């Protein structure tokens, strides 16, 4: 099994190849042709090229209805979609039916609509000689959008860039992450087979450090950097294109917690911040590794909790009632049980897990690691400060509002929190509080395709959703009309 | 005379000083205490710790009403503070009486309004067990907003960072450029006897490189980094934030054109190109240094247009009808008599200036040059293409209408350009496709601050003005509710 | 061959019934139905309970697929419609097959996707006691929303009216006019198979007074009536509605005038002219029945209408080259006739047409008349004044620009306005001040579905369009919590 | 003593006919108001038409903005002025007065005034067969002239509601306040005049309904719209009187709001929640409670500690000290309240609390109060319960369900405004928006942002007014079209 690039309307080999390893079982699924330098240009001087097509003469109706046709091209190959995310990855095929595939369709149709309602502004003003003037704005193509997407829900968060970037006029260059790069592939012959323009859509397989990622990057042919990742990873991307002055957007770590107040109803809370932990092996941006609880309910929460974690089926995506897959790989297994150890070293009570599953078949060669919850950690723990981006997750006593709130606050970290409290003044209250860019209450990963959606200090820059992608996304052009 | 830094509600001196000359004249004007990085740190701290005092518990209301009361401090001491432009750039005092100031005045004014009557968004959603959720977003302080500002309007971009940073809540530490450092101390005062409380408003004096500025811009205490000035210098910020993160807003160089079509009002786009060329001495980022000229109408246009500049009076900003004062400093002039060199031995025709003139006063001690119109450059000539930042236009034929779009857009910058048309359809078509932030047909430099404000390209990052800056001063944050 | 009334789900005959007729040849093409009181109760009741039903459960995306369902149902049938809209109305076959249909599925679609996209808004409020409180809004369906349309455009504009209610969740009674009830029966059809729960949709047809159209506008079950017809029959539903205070938006009738400036395209003004005077036999609302002429292309404008007017094809909707079908009915051709008369008696000179064509054939049956252009006229004269709803236009001269402006506002209507000329200044200048709600310059009939759209003085009462029709549709509820 | 004048086209001026102003404390005469006849009002239209065209409409929306702040700082100036005005006419608490109405009527013209200047309107491009394109733009022009009709509850704060996007809106006005209170407004008019507002751009016209001025005035066909705030039945009279012109309306008309009280709410808050909500004004807001539901397991101690807290409130004075209700407006009315006492009593109510006037053994017996009145045992289905009585009262019911007590809420013909008292976050979001009102308070009652679009639904209104929807409602919305 072979995975190409695609640049300029055809499917393309490179002069290396890398293996993409199934982590079910750590065997081979597929070959996966690295774009070279030379590559990129040629994929970025495509898509500059491809705005002065047809592509560039569409009509607002007509691209949206283009983009809707890529959307029904995912929907006709829906179940091909879901293996290729499954294999990648090995999550649950149950959640690649339900979260990924229909929400990665869901972008191209949410911003497909945006385009064709948004609009821009109007002002007019007084002048001197009594005429006045007026100034319009408008919203052009930014240009050429590079995009550069992590593994944890590939066609997802490669979607949730692609599509607005492309609902907006402009053409795209799209590096999806070594550890997924399936379900791009096969995006790129939807594309193809919709009669995407040749340049319009480009996809170049590859790594990030003297890769496809840092070529993509450095190229001066770009308009845009849309990037979601590691934090660190986001620096060197800014300083990357920073003699370009390219536009970014970053959506980076975090460190999130949950709080759950003594009002809370408990066995929601409870089932609450066990999907919020665990799902896909907690290797989600939004997933709560930090919990701190009520002290007069502490106990019987972290009781309930790790009852409800041991109930947790890790096996097949495809087993009967299955919860968790694998980590993504061997090496991140690597550096998630590094962490496991790490607690141990700093002083943590292990309540459940903290090693890895025993299964006696292929699996055994795989990436599999157990749901783990800690207690007996302080707030300064490495473990309680730093992102592990695994099934993971330590519990805190807390005592009042205001104490909780700040060590909530106290990261260097602000994407998301969860808070559970049945009080209204204290939902409000203490949401408003909290230093992120989402907070759910009393639920967990709920998204609005039209809220903006983003994350303070090392967690990102800038806000894409809604009006925010449109604006991003965009060229705003203010003209003034002397009358 | 001495310029103290603003540092917690208290006026402090520095280890250093530095000299702050008259550029009409060459002579000291006053001395300049520069901040330290100790300084900086201090200033930082004091603007962190004041978002946790009164500052960060006044109603919307009330900040705006103080934020008012900031900008009838100003009017009150206004011919002061016109008195501190003029000294430090030798603009023509009607100049500074007109728009420096009074600008200065309406940016407060505007965004404490601003303040008063935004809002934010709801948004309601459906979920699987049928009682839905609701999603509201709230605008938050981003936090401590570090503000670069440039010489060449020194009060009226200052307060265009300063005043919806406040207006946003957040806490503020501002340096102004080394050049024109008078008018910011005199509103350090205006801030203090308003009764802006300790750590909300601090100045720090200094340079850029191993100095003030790159010490606040390498700060991780600050949240955001708002600069307006060259585009290496912009570069240069970004990298320094890059590892922070910082949100970043780039307000950056041009290479702006000029263009005239054959059915122009040939009388007023002379007016207008001169003004355009030539205000402030051609020291504005808006100022045209390029020119394009239907070829019908070439030698009218260029004949035309020497005899206004040679009309112009060079002089005393308080002189009889001024209309061009010096430069900067007699550093930037230094490398605008390199650039005039270089057009000479790039092949140009010099119509006018090309020189200093000679006064046989004290003015031959200061800084002047004369306004200056060149012919006969290629488009690749150096001249035509680096930002020169003086009193400077090339004037070049035209024949075709999407042959002027392409000159005009084949720049590595892209901030305003200026169209003169009297035909309805022209201006909207021609305009559209100018790749720059603003374009204005039959008029130059008209500024509404409700409108979206910024380039492309090498031109900046980002967009302010109205709900722009409302929103990039703020934290966006998104709250769900499960109900 | 017959036309039913579909309520609750149920088509369903009536007492008695009315002939349509063709009026292209004057024969009988159905029998209508004519809903009595009792009827049209059970229609606004059954739509009631619909509010109540599944419908009133489904989310907004949910309910918006539904609202496309029913656009694909119209366009799987489209040549049924188009043969419906023409054989009650004799509209060319082009016309219905570009213009009428087509914009009615765009209709559905456009609103479709503006319920999907819309949200509402957050204010946040600071309280003496220093917690705050937050006020959100929602829309929420406003209830049964009675619609009344009229023969113009039949499917174009009772579309215009029910999309924007459906996809608001708003439960329907519609009465479309009396003269072109076979596309509206035709859409019934589709709401039945596209499954749209019983009641949601109701459509009674009958006459203005004493039937079914007063009865809708005197039930105190609907909480909304929208029409679109003459102003005296608006200002009659706004009395019978008064004592419930329904919620009203009326679009009413028009005197339009087009201005041709001297600077106007000449060929391109004759043709819009031509357009704007005899579309659809000069039966649009939007057309122009006075036009003014600036004096120096007077002669030479008419000559050239005289011309374009005596090449337009009057004849059979399949016709191969024709132009124009005939008037709606009988009826309207004897007041349209009477007009021609008084136009006579009042001093007109007849450019050309000012009578019947004779056809020798079938058509002489139907109920044809000729366009007519009129000079000599003055500002006066009752048929300068008065809406004919014919193929008419009095092209008079002018002079001065304030003096056309006047003559143009000099009305008790306010519709539309088309203006011709080059000039970027006048277009602007002069379009501002023309009191209408809507301004043309250099076109005529271009509608962009998210524009506000309405009339003053006698021609209307409030917007439609975009988010106007999102804002009418819906009840608006702000909710405030005290935190 | 005092005389109250029209104002019309610059100038104040009388009238062939006058009525009397009469406090409603003490029934002692205040002042003699002049009421414009048809002639008169014709003459306010025509000159409000007239100042459109002149230096009004030529001022620039900054230069306007600027001019309606004057407007505001006028009011200030003369602040204790407009207190002992409104308070001279209607018998309101002077503290009520100086925190509630003055400041409000300011505010409204600084909100309006800010709005004004931030306000701007929409941009849409198009494509064209052609493939040049074409642009749509909308502006907000002036609608004309505004004819503004208000009541007496909260006379100055309800009539600058209007009066303020109005003019903020470039508008002329011709005004008719309640002639139960044409105090205030007349004094707006002084500062009107003090502040150089040009001739005719805000005329004032005093008189009654009916055969009178504002009926003249609804009737003109020289106004541009009609804003009107007031009983529902005129609404309706007022809507057939505009039909033929087709002129604009929003209508802001009768409720008989529901306070909701939840068996998790704070108690004691809720009863000095719902005791604010029925009795403030001595009930005389468009906005209070007059119907209650208590959950059962709390209803009874909920009514005996709103019996309570009522039997504490000081009905009495204007400046007394720590009085709460002032008296009704007029004996007129308390002839209409106290009728509706005795209806209660004779569709079988429990009498709690009150049901009678205060003895009060000096001038006040000569005024026109009543007792803050609680009831108790009435049906859904009594008068009592369903129609505005517009006093100091409340019945009180208990209940079982939410679904149940939210039916009940909606089951009117009104749809003004609710509270809800509860500490459930859930119940809270999930109760609001199924109450068919225009307004709803959780766990408070008349908190106002002048932002919000403000209005009711059924027979408590037509429109929407506040922030944009002001901005709206006050303007003439163009579209211009060019094609490209
Ligand atoms: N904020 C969000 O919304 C969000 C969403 C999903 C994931 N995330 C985060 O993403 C991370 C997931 O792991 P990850 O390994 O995929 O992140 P990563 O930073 O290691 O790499 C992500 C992508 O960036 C590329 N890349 C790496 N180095 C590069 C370089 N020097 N130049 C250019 N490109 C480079 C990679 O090839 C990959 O495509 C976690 O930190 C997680 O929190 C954030
Ligand atoms: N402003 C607009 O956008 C617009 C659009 C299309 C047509 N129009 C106008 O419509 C008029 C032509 O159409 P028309 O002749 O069908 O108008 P019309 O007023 O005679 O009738 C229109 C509809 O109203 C119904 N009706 C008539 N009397 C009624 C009553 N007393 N109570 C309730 N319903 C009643 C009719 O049966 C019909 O369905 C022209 O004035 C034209 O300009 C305006
Ligand atoms: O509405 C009256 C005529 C305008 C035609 C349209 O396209 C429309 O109504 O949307
Ligand atoms: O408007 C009705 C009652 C008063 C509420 C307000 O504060 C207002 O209308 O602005
Ligand atoms: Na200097
Ligand atoms: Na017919
Ligand atoms: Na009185």
């Amino acid at each position: 099994s072979q995975l190409l690039n695609y640049i300029d309307g055809n499917f393309v080999t490179s002069a290396s190849s890398f293996a993409n390893i199934n982590p079910v079982n750590g065997k081979l699924i597929s070959d996966v042709f690295e774009a070279d330098a030379k590559q990129v240009n040629e994929a970025v001087v495509a898509a500059q090229n491809a705005l002065k097509g047809p592509w560039g003469k569409l009509s607002v109706q007509d691209r949206a209805a283009l983009i809707h046709k890529i959307a029904d091209g995912i929907q006709a190959r829906f179940e091909e979609f879901v293996a290729a995310e499954v294999a990648d990855t090995g999550r649950p095929v149950h959640q690649a039916r339900t979260l990924d595939i229909p929400r990665a369709i869901a972008n191209f149709r949410t911003f497909a609509d945006l385009a064709k309602t948004s609009h821009t502004d109007l002002f007019e003003m007084s002048t001197s000689d009594g005429s006045g003037a007026l100034n319009y704005t408008v919203r052009k193509p930014l240009g050429v959008i590079g995009v550069i997407s992590p593994w944890d829900l590939p066609l997802l968060l490669f979607t949730w860039k692609v599509a607005p970037a492309l609902a907006c006029g402009n053409t795209v260059v799209a590096k999806p992450s070594e550890e997924s790069p399936s379900s791009a592939t096969l995006l790129a012959e939807v594309m193809h087979d919709a009669g995407v323009p040749p340049g319009v859509f480009n996809l170049i397989h590859g790594f990030g450090k003297d890769s496809a990622g840092e070529f993509l990057t450095q190229h001066p042919g770009i308009s845009a950097l849309t990037f979601t990742g590691e934090s660190k990873t986001g620096s060197t991307i800014m300083k990357a294109v920073a003699d370009g002055v390219k536009e970014v957007s970053f959506e980076l770590g975090g460190k999130n917690a949950a709080v759950v107040f003594a009002d809370a109803d408990l066995d929601a809370a409870i089932e609450g911040v066990l999907r919020s932990s665990f799902t896909n092996s907690g290797q989600v941006c939004l997933c709560s590794e930090r919990v701190y609880v009520h002290r007069s309910i502490f106990d019987e929460f972290v009781s309930g909790l790790k009852v409800e974690a041991e109930r947790l089926v890790v096996g097949y995506p495809d087993q009967d009632g299955v919860n968790m897959g694998p980590l993504i790989s061997h090496g991140h297994r690597d550096k998630v049980l590094s962490y496991y150890r790490l607690a141990v070293d700093e002083g943590a009570t292990v309540v459940t897990g903290g090693g890895v599953p025993k299964f006696n078949d292929e699996r055994d060669q795989g990436a599999y690691v157990q749901p783990t919850i800690w207690t007996g950690l302080s707030d300064k723990a490495r473990c309680v400060t730093e992102e592990i981006f695994g099934p993971v997750c330590h519990i805190s006593p807390f005592d009042d509002e205001d104490e909780v709130i700040n060590r909530v606050n106290d990261s260097n970290y602000g994407l998301a929190c969860a808070i559970w409290t049945t009080n209204l003044s204290r939902a409000h209250r203490v949401s408003r509080q909290i230093h992120v860019g989402l907070v759910w209450v009393n639920t967990w990963y709920l998204r609005d395709l039209r809220t903006p959606f983003g994350g303070v200090k090392l967690s990102g820059l800038g806000r894409e959703g809604g009006r925010f992608s449109m604006d991003f996304y965009s060229d705003i052009a203010n003209i003034c009309i002397k009358i």
